[PDB]
């Protein structure tokens, strides 16, 4: 409360291991579907259904530019991206699969880097 503060938990380093794990993300065999933001022009259904499209190359954007204002809006969007998969796709179809699969590793990832 006012003049009374928890003891500072070390930030700075913050920024260059999200941009580590998300480097980790992008580069794993299975970030396909999520590389770039889904085609709404192309996708029926997509605009409509998910509210808060969110994809790796957006993250990235986002990461470089400040947009982030601590970690845990970093791992909300990273998660958004798995959650948005799970309500447009089957669980078994390849996509599906791929961001239980992406949203497993970037679970430990972050509890590994952070936890």
């Amino acid at each position: 409360s006012m003049s009374v503060k928890k003891p500072k938990r070390d930030d700075s380093k913050d920024l260059a291991l999200c941009s580590m794990i998300l480097t980790e993300m992008e580069t794993h065999e299975d970030a396909w579907p999520f590389l770039l933001p889904v085609n709404l022009k192309l996708v029926p259904g997509y605009k409509k259904v998910i509210k808060k499209p969110m994809d790796f190359s957006t993250i990235r954007e986002k990461l470089s530019s400040g947009q982030y204002p601590n970690l845990e809006t970093f791992a909300l969007d990273v998660r958004l991206v798995f959650d948005n998969c799970e309500t447009f796709n089957e669980d078994d179809s390849d996509i599906g699969r791929a961001g239980h699969n992406m949203r497993k590793y970037f679970e430990k990832k972050w509890t590994d880097t952070f936890k």
